């Protein structure tokens, strides 16, 4: 089936970080694609990635980039789909600059931002954004709702053996 | 007028309405439904729960909540919801919205928040409107030609600003 | 029997809220603790909340990180006394679980402690407790008093030490 | 006969620390204000938080800006809880008077409110004297649905003005 | 001091017109050197095509420097970068929150590969004269201008310091 | 790639030799494309005197460009702005609080009258590179290979894009 | 009699802060100068400033600047003197940039560094410092802290006053 | 070994023993007798004011005091005597010394600070002794000969410098 959402990145290094955002899709198994895709260091990729998703059938595009972090915003600027921003944290400042380089959107053109590092919550996020008007996939988000609740139980039984 | 809500714009207290205002505004613009609300995390918990739980039967997709501070409505939204929540941050009269930024993006794993910039209200409404547009053609076109729009007027004011700059010269 | 709740969002949170446990212990005060996360299970923070009055439950301490949200949800939902622990998470040294702790509006305070202070959060419930409490309070007074001494021992320690150096 | 002490290091703060002693006057909770200044009168800061316990205080707000150091100073001289609220100075919005509150070291705690949130370090004190008190437990428990009630008024307000908007 | 007509040698751009009261100093700065310049709205995020275009097309035009102001989120300096082999000089515009906090941290913390020449929160005016540095570097005459401007701000701190002499 | 006993055309200078495991990137840089370098530890703070003869000295010698790395209080790259007309840029390197936060509020943060071109924190590889579009500007032939630098940029991510497809 | 602290500044529009420098140091009548001195601006003045300072008889530098303040560094990199530094606030950032740049000295070389605009207490350390080893003058100093303690009880009575 | 200190070098915990040596070491430099001690404002505050009051009386001339996270030693010290009192920002496990910095640093009008860098215990040393030798010739040229061995180093590093470089560029 062809990807629904994309989840793209800046260097093959942000993996470890946005990996989390395919596992998090494929959890709920949504279609996705995978790419390295550079603001900085491929530009005119970058602008055909984000003008040609919609048509391509994506829905979504959750993008990650560090420091003076670009992709997302100027991916946003390129196409009407909702895009999500994760900030990737670098060898300094602990991705602070890489959030604000991500949300501080002037007015025109929004970026869904998550928390830095927070791939894991971009693909959930992507995936409440398709289940809005998709009443099977919303249930599905409900059931793993649920099912969190259980590993919060199961957490607690083991505090309760740590404090013994 | 007297729609059913598509799109729900809540905060934490009115007197943050000056600022979210703005989603109301944007969604609007679109001719996309939408209800505003004071919704409380901190002075109503059980009425916040209430009002997320209920949210998707009364058939809203998506939810635009701001707070400022220690701000938690967004994220307690979130947690009470399988709807999309958007995030945004209201700069209260210290810190310039620096805690409100961070109280609202920096949710742990397991529950998302859509954040978007200090203030950025209108933006919380257009990027509900991207979600509706998704996958829908006809308010995706809608969308892109806003957008050009947007395109259009950076050009006249462009040239509207070399004019400026060329008589300065002269 | 618990007079004070020790609870956080995640048992990854226990390295740090562990000393709070221990503060409460120091001082005899029957405690319980529990994971409760108030983004993954709601309900069950909401009724946490909402029952410790009624179990028995005086002051509640709080541990949560990054937007950390427990502690002002907890406060918001019993007339208790809450105190939030900011728990430092992998970026930011816990500024983030400060602010998202502190910053509290008009109308629902948490008392909150330095970021990762966990144990003083539970030497602070113990001061709630004592506020009129003769014996607890005199057992506190005697605390501190050990506390002063240890610092005088460290002093002399120190200087012995600079002394052994230089000669 | 005061239970709780509002106190700051200059009249400046009293803009903000104004806020603590209304909301003890709401619950009827006899409070005395002093200005106590930790750097300009260290000996009788000491004092007046060595004698609040036999004077028969309960709970010490402590308002500070900057480098503020009053709220821990005296926590350090009382057994009692000392709530510490930063107040806001010309540069940096209370951000130092933040840190230099919360961040106490392990062994003297602070219960911090926010930025200048003097209201809410009065009802802080009120919940601490109310978790064992019955009738004034319950006067928080009102106040906490009397809020709620508030909330449920401005919701209705705010969307009868949005109403009156569209048409 | 620049007489109307010449081809610009200067690029001064923004991406928005209300960011023009802050960037005027760059083109002020660039006028007392008789230094050509163009000034335009070029906006990343409401019109990456037409900034692409411009920052490609700014090198074979003769342009010898960009100076880009952007706030917030601030992309105008880096991606005006990525698009032109020129150097491009990055103004950080404070918006209404942060003081220019974000918009300094995300013109200045470029990662390897497309560098941006960052100037302080607001300082449109510094950005010019870095500008007129750089077309200084390999020209002794423009640069011996530079000298004399360097050793004529000395003489204003003297009459400052007057100035403080008769306040104390 | 720069052959040995050239005059230098650039300055990669430092307060410390330690800072020179950061500040070796700009070095290389400056290398790859055959531009002479020298490299030098001048203290602001330690030595005040050689700082400004290095700087007043630097444009008479035939340098084009200094890049100055320093960190906390970092005063070097203003300090040598104030003494040459040359364009300076600063690289803030991180010490070991507050990872270069500090050094990077005193290199970008000069006021109206001296500029220094600040790159990211530890970015001296940026800082050549930005030194070498500065040489650029007027230099057709290296303005050139600039653009083919970035050009290969461009196919150094698709082998990065080929690998992330097996990692996923 | 010849001034015994210097106060400098790199703009006469700091003068609104460094004022109350020399304040302080007229209340202890301490023999002070004024100056003008920009590190940016003026290096060449200020080379000579600082070296020159400890021969006309100078012991304490007291020095204000702002933003990326290179001052009170510079003047301490050339004298042996004690030199404060003030961190003056500029438009933006509230004086943070000014701290750093002026309290983060390495190893080598110190500025002792008072609080963002304060310029009032480099006055008071300045007189500290000279207090040190003179009785006479640590006495005087002594008294003035007594004095403060006394205003502070008038404060307290005003504020009994006002929750009335 | 066995003289009367003319500075004090304290702190609020022995664990601030490793950065405060640095003071420690830079007074014995210039043969400047120190004491060393443990002080704690927070856990010893009548302890620490009696340090305080009788440290002028007892011949010290400068205290250095370090201590970590709400900082209150240097501040309450000084509060306590008429001495300059250098404040060293001790950084702990969470924020890097900043909570160290601002809580020393910012003192409102009426009590002053000497602030040095975080972890800066070795120039807090060498501050004091610019104190002492700012009307003490014979010490002074001792403080104008350590800064021109100090650029012979630099200099000597920067040849060195050169070397390595041009070694690499053959």
């Amino acid at each position: 089936e062809r990807p629904r959402v994309g989840v793209i990145m800046g260097s093959d290094s942000d993996w470890p970080v946005m990996a989390d955002a395919a596992a998090a899709l494929a959890e709920f198994d949504i279609p996705a694609e995978v790419r390295v895709v550079s603001a900085h260091r491929t530009p005119e990729a970058m602008f055909s990635y984000a003008r040609g998703a919609a048509a391509r059938g994506l829905e979504v595009i959750i993008a990650g980039a560090g420091g003076a972090a670009h992709l997302p915003g100027m991916v946003a600027a390129a196409t009407p789909l909702p895009v999500i921003g994760v900030p990737v944290p670098l060898g300094r400042l602990d991705g602070l600059d890489s959030l604000l380089s991500i949300v501080q959107m002037p007015a025109g053109v929004p970026v869904a931002t998550v928390s830095i590092g927070g791939a894991g919550n971009a693909g959930l996020l992507a995936v409440r954004m398709l289940g809005a008007a998709n009443p099977q996939l919303r249930a599905r988000i409900v059931a793993f709702q649920d099912r969190l609740a259980d590993v919060v139980a199961a957490k607690d039984a083991e505090l309760q053996r740590l404090a013994g």
